[PDB]
C-alpha cells in the first residue's frame, strides 16, 4: 500500500524520472500511496560528506521503514548508476531494503550499456537486502519521445513498462 | 506447486549440491513437486560443444518450462560461478526463467568471494529473464561441516538457508 | 617475446576465433612466439568434470608460463563470456596471469552486451592475477563480415583491432 | 612524470587515504610530481547537481590531462565505490583516462567485499578509457593499524602496495 520513487538523476527535468512519473500515475490509480524523493530533497553537503544527521535523510529513513515498496530510476553515467544516487543510497542503514520489492529503471544514452542495470546497480540494492528485485526496464535515450512536458515513450517502452508495473503491484500483494 | 533444483558443480560429492538436498528436505515436507537435475544428467561433448539436440537438454528444458520456481547452486570459481554449470546456462532458451522466481546459492573457498553470488552468477539469471530474483545464500566452505554423508552445516547458515527458504516457498504463492 | 592466443568459442568457424587469427596475422609479421590454442584442443569429459591431470592441460600451462601476454577472444552468452571457456579457465593455477599482460576480445549477438567484457570477463582474469588488463575490443555480429573462410571485418572494427594490437606489442616490451 | 593521487573517501581523516600517502611519498621519492586532489577540493552542489562549469574542475581536469597516471583509493560502500567519488568521475570528460596508467586501491570493513574492486569500480575506470588496469590492492579494515598519525599497515599489507606500486612505477615506463 505504500510506495517511495526515487529519482537518481541530478537534472530536472530527467528523462529517467518521467519512467517515474509514468509509474507514479499508474500505482495512484490502483489506491497505491506514493512518495516522491529525489536529490533536491537533500543539501548536498549532508549528501557528499556522507552526514547521517541530516534530517531530510531522516524523514527519507522513516518513511522507506513504512513502504512495501520502492522504484529507483537512475541515467547511466560512465556504465553505472549516477554518483549522485550512490551517494544518497550510501546513507541508508544497512539492511534498508529488507522485505521491500524493488523495482530499478535506467534510461542511457547508449544501448550499449544496457548491463549497468544487472552489473552495477542491482548488487547495490542487493547489499542494501532487498528481498526481491524485479528484472527492470532500461531504455536508452530515443525509446524518450519527450519527459520535458508529458511522460511519451515508444509503444515497446510502454509496454515493458506496463509489464514492469504490473508485476510489482502483484509482488506489492504478500 | 512445482520446483527445479539445479546443482553446478563439476564433482560429487559436493558442498553446493549439499545445499540443494537441505532445500529438498525441506520442501518434501510440502507436498510439492521437486525435479533435481545435475551436470552429470548430460553429456560432456554436448555441453561443451553446445549441442541445442540434446536429449537430456530437451527434457530439461520442458520440465523447467512448467516449473514456478529454480534453486540453483554452485561453487564459486575463479571469483565466478562454475564454468560446468554456465555451459549448461548456455543451453537454455532466451527467455527460459521468464515468469519464474529464483533462488541462488553458492560455496566458496573464501568469505573474500561471498560477492561473486551478486555480481556473477545473477546477472546471467536476468539475462535468462528471471521474473524475481533472491537475496539468496553465499557458504563459506568453514560453514559446511559434512557433504560427503549427507548435509551438516554450522547454525549460522542452517537459519540463512531456513529464511531464504521461507521467502522461496512464500514467493511460489501467487 | 611469447604470446598466447585463447579462444573460447565452443563452435568452428568462429567469429571470436577470426579475431585472434586477425591478431596473429598481424604479430606474425613482428617475428614472435605466438602459440594458438582452442577448446578442441582439450577433451569434453576434463574440462567438464574439472580434470586436473589433464594432458593437454598440463602442457597449456607450460607454455602459458613462460608467455609474456595472453590475448584471449569468447563469444557472449547470457550476457557473460562462453561457459566452455570458463571451463578451461577454471583448471588454471591461481596465480596463472601474474607478471602477465592480457588483451580481452569478444564478439556479440547485440550491441547491448557490450560490457559483458569489462563487468564478466575482465574479473575473472584478475582473480587469475593479470598483471594489466588492457581496455579490449568488443565486436557485434554487424561487424563480421566473414568468418567462414578468412577475417573480413568492416573498417571500424579493424582500426579497433589494430590500435588495441598495438598497446599490447608495445606492452609486452619491459 | 606526473601522478594524480585522487581520495574517495568523505571523510577526514580516511583509512582509504593512508593507501595514498604512502603512495605519495614512494612516489616523491623516485622524482615523480604527484598531485593530491579529494572531494573537499570541490563545491559538493557541483559534484551533486553535475555541474561542469566548476572552477576546480576545470583545474582538476587540466591537471588530469597532463598526469601519466593515476592513483585512486575509495572506502567499500554498500558493495561498490563511494557515491562520492562517482559524482566526480561522473564530471570527467568522456576518454579522460584515455593513454593512462591507473592503479585502484580500496579499504573495507569486511574481507567479503573485496569484489567491490574489480567488479564494481573497474568497470567505470575503463569506461573513462583507461589504457592499463592494475590488479589494485583491497585491505579489510583490520589490515591499516593506523590512519591518523601516521599510515601503519601490516606487513602483508605494506607488502601488497610495495608490489602494486613497483609495477605502476615501472608501468609509468612507456
Ligand atoms: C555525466 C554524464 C555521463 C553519461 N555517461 C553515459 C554513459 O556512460 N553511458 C550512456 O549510455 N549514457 C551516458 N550518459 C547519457 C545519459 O545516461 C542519458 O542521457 C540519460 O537518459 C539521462 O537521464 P536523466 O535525464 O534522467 O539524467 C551520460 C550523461 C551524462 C550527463
Ligand atoms: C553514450 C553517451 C555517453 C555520454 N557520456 C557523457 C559523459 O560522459 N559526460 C557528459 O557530460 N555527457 C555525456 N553524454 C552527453 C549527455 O548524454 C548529454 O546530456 C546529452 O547528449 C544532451 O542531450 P539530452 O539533454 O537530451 O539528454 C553522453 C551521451 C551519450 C549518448
Ligand atoms: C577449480 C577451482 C577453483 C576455485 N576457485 C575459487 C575461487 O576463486 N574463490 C573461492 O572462494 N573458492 C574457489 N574454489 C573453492 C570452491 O569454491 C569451494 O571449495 C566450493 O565449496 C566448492 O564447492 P563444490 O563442493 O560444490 O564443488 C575453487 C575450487 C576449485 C575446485
Ligand atoms: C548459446 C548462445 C547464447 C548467446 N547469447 C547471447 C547473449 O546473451 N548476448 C549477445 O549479445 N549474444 C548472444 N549470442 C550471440 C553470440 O554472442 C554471437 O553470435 C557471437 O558472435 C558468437 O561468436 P562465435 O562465432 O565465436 O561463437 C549467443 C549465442 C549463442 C550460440
Ligand atoms: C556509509 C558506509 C557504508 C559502508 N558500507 C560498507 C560495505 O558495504 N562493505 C564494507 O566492507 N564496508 C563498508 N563500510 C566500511 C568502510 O568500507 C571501511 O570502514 C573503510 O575503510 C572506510 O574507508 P575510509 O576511511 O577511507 O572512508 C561502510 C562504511 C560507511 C561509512
Ligand atoms: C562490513 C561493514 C559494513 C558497514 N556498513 C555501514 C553502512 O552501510 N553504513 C554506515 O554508516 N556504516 C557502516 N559500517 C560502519 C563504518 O564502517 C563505521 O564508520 C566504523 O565501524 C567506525 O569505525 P572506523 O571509524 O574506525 O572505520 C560498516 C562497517 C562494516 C565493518
Amino acid at each position: 500500500m505504500r510506495v517511495i520513487t526515487l529519482a537518481g538523476s541530478p537534472r530536472f527535468p530527467s528523462r529517467s524520472s518521467s519512467l517515474l512519473e509514468y509509474a507514479r500515475e499508474k500505482l495512484n490509480g490502483l489506491d497505491v500511496e506514493v512518495y516522491h524523493w529525489n536529490l533536491q530533497n537533500f543539501a548536498p553537503e549532508d549528501l557528499l560528506y556522507a552526514r547521517f544527521d541530516s534530517p531530510a535523510l531522516k524523514t527519507f529513513t522513516e518513511q522507506l521503514q513504512q513502504a512495501d515498496g520502492l522504484i529507483v530510476a537512475t541515467p547511466v553515467y560512465k556504465a553505472a548508476y549516477s554518483g549522485a544516487l550512490k551517494t544518497l543510497l550510501d546513507l541508508l542503514p544497512e539492511r534498508a531494503l529488507q522485505g521491500k520489492v524493488v523495482l530499478p529503471l535506467a534510461t542511457g544514452g547508449t544501448v550499449a550499456h544496457l548491463l549497468a542495470v544487472d552489473y552495477a546497480l542491482k548488487p547495490v540494492l542487493s547489499a542494501l537486502k532487498a528481498q526481491e528485485i524485479l528484472h527492470g526496464v532500461f531504455a536508452d535515450d530515443s525509446q524518450v519521445i519527450d519527459y520535458h512536458h508529458r511522460p511519451q515513450f515508444t509503444p515497446n517502452l510502454q509496454t515493458r513498462l506496463d509489464t514492469a508495473l504490473e508485476t510489482f503491484w502483484q509482488a506489492l500483494h504478500r
